[PDB]
C-alpha cells in the first residue's frame, strides 16, 4: 500500500525548500506524492527548484493550481511573496474541485504554515487529514499558537513595552524584542495573516518541524505530552530534512574557489533568498570582513527578488573598492548551492541571518554560526541556535533592519567566531546527534515512521 | 496500491546496466523494487554500478543471493563473466526460499535472459508471474527463440518470425561451437522463453517499424508470451557528472566535429588494430575521443584527438553537441544509448549478437556497418580503409537527418501518450 499525500505550496525558497526536501523524503519512505504548485513565482530560483526536482523525480505529479486574478492595491504590503501568499489564500475555494480530481484518493493534505487558515476548512470537507509543514523552529511555532491570545488580552496594544514578555507553554518566554517588529503593527496584512494561521493550526490533524528531538534538549516529548491532554495536536519532528541530489552541482566556481582554500579557514557570508541589506550596511559589510583577517565567501543581495536584481555590483560600491574586496575574499551576486558549500571542508563558519533553513543547513553540516538577526522569527531563532551551543548571537546589534553596524565592530565579531572552540566542538557533536535522527531507530526517522503507518 | 517487484541480476557489465536502468523505470513508474544481488562480483564496474544506484535509490531494497561453491573445472570455457552464470544457474533452487522471504509479497519476478531456463520454474512454483528482460535487440531475440528448433533439422540462411531472415554469418561464431557452455545456455534459454509472461526488450515501437503489434497477434494464437517494448531505457541520475576530463575537452571543438570511438567493456581491440585504428583516424583528419581498452606517435594523436584508457561516461559523451559521429561494436545498450542522443553511426562487429544489431541498426537508416570487415575478433582492417570510411560517417548527411528524425520518435515513446509508456502502463496495471 502506497499512501498518496498531497503537498501545497505557497511561495518563497524559505517554505519551498523544505517542501520540496520533505516530497523526497516521502517519496523515498514509499508514499505517493503530489506537489500543487502555483505559477509564475515570484522567484526564478523557485521555477528551477521545482524543475530540478520533478526531473529527478518522475514519480512525483505535478497539478497547478490556478489563482484568481489579483489586484495589489487590495493590499497592506508592497512585499511581493506576502502579496503571492494573499493571493493563494484568496483562491482557496478552488482548491476543493481540484483535489477531488487527483486519482488514486488522498490520504493525507499537508499544507504550507502560511496558508492554514484558508485551506484546512477545505480539507475538512473531503474528510482529509491535514497536516502543517511549519517552516520554522519549534519555540517559532509556538509563539504563533500564542500571540493571538496575548494581542486579545491587551486594550491598547500601542503602549506595550520592548521588556514585556509573552510567556510560551514549555518554552523559555519570549521578550517583544525577539518578536518579529512587524507584529507590533497588528492590521499589517503579514500580521493578520499570522494571527489567524496560528488559530488554526489546532484544527491540523499534526504539525512537522524540521528539527529533531536532541536539539531541542528533550522539552520535546513532555510538551506533547501536554499538547495531547489539552486535544491539541502534535509537534512532529521529522527533521533534519535531507538536501535532495540535484543540489550538488560539483563545478560551481564558488565550490572550486573553496578547493584551494586551507581547512576551516573560509567564513560564508549569507542572508537568505528574500532580504537584501541597505546600501550603507552593504559598504559597512564590505569593510568588515577585510577586517576580519580572514577569506571569505560572500553572497550579496541588492533586492529581494533575484529577477530584479539586474544592477551589477559596480553600481552600489564602485570597481574601485570591488575589485579591492575581490582580492581578500570570494564575492559573488548571484545563486549558489548553500548547502554544497557548507558542507565543503574549507568552510569554518556562516554569518547567517538566522533563517531555519539554512541554520539546519549548519546544523547538518556541523558549521558554527554568527547569527545576525534582520526581520521575523530571526531573533526567536537566534536565541534557539545560540542555546544549543551552536552559534553565537550579538544581541548589542538589534534588528538588522533598523540599526547600522559599522566596519568596525563586524570585523571583530568575526575573528571572534573564527576562534571560538567551544562552537566547533559543539557542531561535531551536535551533527552526530542529527545523523543519528534520521538513521534506523532515530527519534526522526521514528516518528515518519508512525505517521506513513497512520494512512493505512 | 504498490506492486513489488522483484529483479533478478547475473555477472556481465552488458546486462548489468540495462537492468539497473529498469529498476529505476519501475520506480519512477510508482513500483515497489527488489534486487538480488550476488557478490563478489566479476568486476568493480559492477560493484560500484549497483552501490551508485543503491545509493541514489534508498526505496530500493537489495536482498543477497548466497550460491552454492562452483566447481570451474566442469566448465566448458574460461570466461570469467559465462562461468558466473554457470555458478549462479546450478544454486538456482536457493532462490525460493529468498524469494518467499520478500515483504511484501512479489507480484512479479523480472529474470535476465541468460539465467531464464533456470529460473523460470522457480517463478512457477510461487504463482508469480515472470518476465524475461531480454538485453539485445528483436531481431536478435527472435533468433535465440527459434535457434533450438533450428538445430533439430556458411551461405545458408535462418527462418525468423517476423523478419528478414538471418545469414548464418551473422550468427554468434561460438553458437556453431555445440561443445560449448554459452551455446547450451542459449539453447536451454530459447526453449523456454515460452514459460514466461512477456519478453521485455529495449526498444520502441516506431524503431522497429509497425511490427510488433502484428507480430503480437500471431505470439497470442499459439499462446506465446508478448514482446513487451519499453525502451529507450535513459540512464540514471547517477549516471551524469557536470564535468569530465574528456567533457572539458569537448567544450573546446566545433559542432559535430568530433569522432567518438569505443568497443564496449568486456571487449579489447588486438595490439595489432590498436596501432592500424590509431593511423586511421590521424589519416581521416576529423577530431576525435578514442577509448582504448585493455609510442611515439602518441603525442603526436593527441594533436587533433583526445585519448582516454579507462571507464568513461558514453552518455555524457553522446548527448555534447560537438560529437557528430560514433565507431560502435554494435553493443545494443550503446546503440540505443545513441539512437536517444541521435548520433549516427558506424557498426563494426567484433563478436557476440552484433553483426544482428548491425542489421537492426542499418534498416532503421541511423547507420552504416561495412560488411567488408566482417568480425572484429576475427579479421584485421588497415589504417587507409579505416581512415576513408570514418569521413563518409561525417558526411553523410542522410544520416544524420534520420538520426533527428528518430530521435524525436524515441523521445516520444516515453513522454505520457508515447508508444513504450503505454505498454509499461498497462504492464503494471495488470500486477495490479
Ligand atoms: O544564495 C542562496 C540563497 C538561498 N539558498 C537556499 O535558500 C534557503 C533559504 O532559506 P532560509 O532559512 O534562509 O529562509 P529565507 O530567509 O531565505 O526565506 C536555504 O535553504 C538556502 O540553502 C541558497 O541555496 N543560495
Amino acid at each position: 500500500s502506497c499512501p498518496h499525500v498531497a503537498l501545497l505550496l505557497s511561495s518563497g525558497m524559505g517554505h519551498l525548500t523544505p517542501c520540496l526536501r520533505f516530497a523526497a523524503t516521502l517519496v523515498q519512505h514509499h508514499c505517493r506524492v503530489t506537489i500543487i504548485t502555483n505559477y509564475p513565482t515570484v522567484s526564478v530560483a523557485e521555477s528551477r527548484a521545482i524543475s530540478l526536482l520533478l526531473s529527478d523525480f518522475p514519480q512525483i505529479t505535478e497539478k497547478q493550481f490556478h489563482l484568481l486574478p489579483f489586484d495589489p492595491s487590495t493590499a497592506n504590503t508592497t512585499d511581493p511573496f506576502f502579496l503571492r501568499w494573499e493571493a493563494i489564500r484568496r483562491s482557496a475555494h478552488l482548491l476543493n474541485p481540484l483535489l477531488s480530481s487527483i486519482s488514486p484518493p488522498l490520504s493525507a493534505l499537508v499544507i504550507d504554515d502560511s496558508l492554514v487558515s484558508s485551506f484546512v476548512p477545505v480539507a475538512a470537507n473531503l474528510d482529509l487529514p491535514s497536516y502543517v509543514l511549519f517552516t520554522s523552529s519549534t519555540r517559532a511555532c509556538s509563539l504563533e499558537e500564542t500571540f493571538p491570545a496575548f494581542v486579545a488580552s491587551k486594550t491598547n496594544f500601542d503602549s506595550i513595552q520592548l521588556d514585556d514578555v509573552i510567556e510560551i507553554p514549555g518554552f523559555s518566554p519570549v521578550p517583544v524584542s525577539s518578536v518579529p517588529p512587524t507584529f507590533l503593527n497588528l492590521n499589517h496584512l503579514f500580521t493578520t495573516m499570522l494571527i489567524q494561521n496560528g488559530q488554526s493550526f489546532r484544527k491540523a490533524n499534526g504539525i512537522l518541524i524540521n528539527t529533531f528531538e536532541a536539539l531541542e534538549g528533550g522539552i520535546l516529548p513532555g510538551i506533547n505530552d501536554k499538547r495531547a491532554a489539552d486535544g491539541l495536536p502534535p509537534y512532529c519532528s521529522v527533521g533534519p530534512l535531507l538536501p535532495c541530489k540535484f543540489e550538488k552541482t560539483e563545478c560551481s566556481a564558488p565550490v572550486k574557489w573553496l578547493d584551494d582554500q586551507p581547512e576551516g579557514s573560509v567564513v560564508y557570508v549569507s542572508f537568505g533568498s528574500r532580504f537584501a541589506l541597505s546600501s550603507e550596511q552593504i559598504k559597512e559589510l564590505g569593510d568588515g570582513l577585510i577586517r576580519s583577517g580572514c577569506r571569505f565567501l560572500w553572497v550579496v543581495k541588492c533586492k529581494k527578488v533575484d529577477q530584479e536584481d539586474e544592477e551589477s555590483l559596480d553600481e552600489l560600491l564602485g570597481r574601485d573598492v570591488l575589485e579591492k574586496i575581490k582580492k581578500y575574499g570570494f564575492v559573488i551576486k548571484n545563486w549558489v548551492n548553500q548547502q554544497e558549500i557548507l558542507d565543503h571542508r574549507a568552510v569554518g563558519g556562516f554569518v547567517t541571518h538566522g533563517g531555519w533553513n539554512s541554520s539546519m543547513e549548519a546544523v547538518w553540516h556541523g558549521v558554527p554560526m554568527l547569527v545576525w538577526p534582520q526581520f521575523g522569527d530571526q531573533k526567536i531563532n537566534a536565541e534557539v541556535i545560540e542555546r544549543s551551543g551552536l552559534g553565537m548571537w550579538v544581541k548589542r546589534w538589534g534588528w538588522g533592519t533598523q540599526q547600522l553596524v559599522k566596519g568596525e565592530e563586524i570585523g571583530e565579531r568575526i575573528k571572534d567566531l573564527m576562534g571560538n572552540n567551544p562552537l566547533r566542538v559543539r557542531a561535531k557533536t551536535l551533527r552526530e546527534e542529527a545523523r543519528k535522527a534520521i538513521e534506523v531507530g532515530g527519534s526522526s526517522e521514528k516518528t515518519l515512521k508512525e505517521l506513513i503507518e497512520n494512512w493505512k
